[PDB]
């Protein structure tokens, strides 16, 4: 139980989940170690766990699993020449070794793209040896996303195995492996982005910000529960996410399972939508728990104009317990406003706290904090107007032209950012309105704002490793709920000097013809970024015309033979375009 925690985790999780989580953690710590070494290490660790559970008396079983994992790491690929910076920390002792391991994670490693072999030969390996294939999939997915959510990865591996075991042999093997695998990889990428948001926010801004976010989201999702129940759920969720985001995986999965069991047991006092999918295995049950839809609010709640303003001793209560009072206010406000974004509710709570602090010690506190609710009008009006105009622009322009427009806008805003990361950020920003602008004018704001925040956190975390601009970091490290107000309030950067000209970058080849549509669009957008950076003062219509003619010739002289004529024509066009800005 409490003694020899490895045995406790082995009983609570089981051999299969134990091995899977151990492999995931090993892959996440070391991102260049070969697969065979990872499998051998996992087998050794699980054999040691079996020995520990067989007899709870061995001296090594007393030690925490953390130092055991660290010691097993410092056996191969860590002290063996490679990873010189890791070898220096490998010689250190706990808990400094764990800190070095966590702070050395690479968000974007220099690793080859997945090959995706031919379907028949790909799942004939599954038919030959399913366990090795699943382990390889887990290792490959954990490599590229060191901050991915492990129980979600277990669920993804389970569904992946289900897909192969159902229709690798039935009929038309491609008819599964195109759509099902594409959907699975898209969902995995989205979950990786969300979990990176959560871990980055927690690590950067402490657990108070994460507690506030959890309170807001849980109260939005569970508007019928009492404050104590929501606080208990928030505490459990905060502990779980702190465990996963700090490199402790097994206990994180165990606590997630415990929380899911508690919620599906206490359904009666939480909400009414949980009845649908508590009668199913653990992994997808927790998947519901982390994804269940909102619930209808209680009928005829108070107006909040008597519980937070009219009371004479309101900030006497605030000073009695600041955190408790702010949590109560945030819970009530998110309960009464399910159509507001989570970050918007956090911003409103911050504004309320700021004004309450600014006016509770003057002559007449009420004279200040009487009109507190009237300051929320612009704070909620601005995002609604911005999303309205964004949907207006996107609907009549199409996804690709929306990507181009967002790309030119954010290239004007922050030119110093690197070209590929800027292209990726703009692509995701366009995907925001591609995915959840079709909603009615009652649910656009939550999804739109949340996905915009996710994409902007991706931008900040990609830029942080190589700080190059004096504004992106300046207010990506300012506030967590003030990233989108930054990137929507940034002015056109006139300080940026024009870049030098390089006709080789703009020149195209037959690769644009031999590649798919996605890589073609990516190359065109990269050329757009370079063109905008070269001439930052060009009007939007000029850029639109230049890219329209760009598409024109790349669609005209791609299909034709004697490509040298295409090269000469595009070179003369480049000369003309540089002459005409």
């Amino acid at each position: 139980a409490h003694k020899s925690e490895v045995a406790h985790r082995f009983k609570d999780l089981g051999e299969e989940n134990f091995k899977a989580l151990v492999l995931i953690a090993f892959a996440q710590y070391l991102q260049q170690c070969p697969f065979e070494d990872h499998v051998k290490l996992v087998n050794e660790v699980t054999e040691f766990a079996k020995t520990c559970v067989a007899d709870e008396s061995a001296e090594n079983c007393d030690k925490s699993l953390h130092t055991l994992f660290g010691d097993k790491l410092c056996t191969v690929a860590t002290l063996r020449e490679t990873y010189g910076e890791m070898a220096d920390c490998c010689a250190k002792q706990e808990p400094e070794r764990n800190e070095c391991f966590l702070q050395h994670k690479d968000d974007n490693p220099n690793l080859p793209r997945l090959v995706r072999p031919e379907v028949d030969v790909m799942c004939t390996a599954f038919h030959d040896n399913e366990e090795t294939f699943l382990k390889k999939y887990l290792y490959e997915i954990a490599r590229r996303h060191p901050y991915f959510y492990a129980p979600e990865l277990l669920f993804f591996a389970k569904r992946y195995k289900a897909a192969f075991t159902e229709c690798c042999q039935a009929a038309d093997k491609a008819a599964c492996l195109l759509p099902k695998l594409d959907e699975l990889r898209d969902e995995g990428k989205a979950s990786s982005a969300k979990q990176r948001l959560k871990c980055a926010s927690l690590q950067k801004f402490g657990e108070r910000a994460f507690k506030a976010w959890a309170v807001a989201r849980l109260s939005q999702r569970f508007p019928k529960a009492e404050f104590a129940e929501v606080s208990k759920l928030v505490t459990d969720l905060t502990k779980v996410h702190t465990e996963c985001c700090h490199g402790d995986l097994l206990e994180c999965a165990d606590d997630r399972a415990d929380l899911a069991k508690y919620i599906c047991e206490n359904q009666d006092s939480i909400s009414s939508k949980l009845k649908e999918c508590c009668e199913k295995p653990l992994l997808e049950k927790s998947h519901c728990i982390a994804e269940v839809e909102n619930d209808e609010m209680p009928a005829d709640l108070p107006s909040l104009a008597a519980d937070f303003v009219e009371s004479k001793d309101v900030c006497k209560n605030y000073a009695e317990a600041k955190d408790v009072f702010l949590g109560m206010f945030l819970y009530e406000y998110a309960r009464r406003h399910p159509d507001y974004s989570v970050v918007l509710l956090l911003r409103l709570a911050k504004t309320y706290e700021t004004t309450l602090e600014k006016c509770c010690a003057a002559a007449d506190p009420h004279e200040c904090y009487a009109k507190v609710f009237d300051e929320f009008k612009p704070l909620v009006e601005e995002p609604q107007n911005l999303i309205k105009q964004n949907c207006e622009l996107f609907e009549q322009l199409g996804e690709y032209k929306f990507q181009n427009a967002l790309l030119v806008r954010y290239t004007k805003k922050v030119p110093q950012v690197s070209t590929p990361t800027l292209v990726e950020v703009s692509r995701n920003l366009g995907k925001v309105g591609s995915k959840c602008c079709k909603h009615p004018e009652a649910k656009r704001m939550p999804c739109a704002e949340d996905y915009l925040s996710v994409v902007l956190n991706q931008l900040c975390v990609l830029h942080e490793k190589t700080p190059v601009s004096d504004r992106v970091t300046k207010c990506c490290t300012e506030s967590l709920v003030n990233r989108r107000p930054c990137f929507s309030a940034l002015e056109v950067d006139e300080t940026y000097v024009p870049k030098e000209f390089n006709a080789e970058t703009f020149t195209f080849h037959a690769d644009i013809c031999t590649l798919s549509e996605k890589e073609r669009q990516i190359k065109k957008q990269t050329a757009l970024v370079e063109l905008v950076k070269h001439k930052p003062k060009a009007t939007k219509e000029q850029l639109k015309a230049v890219m329209d003619d760009f598409a024109a010739f790349v669609e005209k002289c791609c299909k034709a033979d004697d490509k040298e004529t295409c090269f000469a024509e595009e070179g003369k066009k480049l000369v003309a375009a540089s002459q005409a800005a």
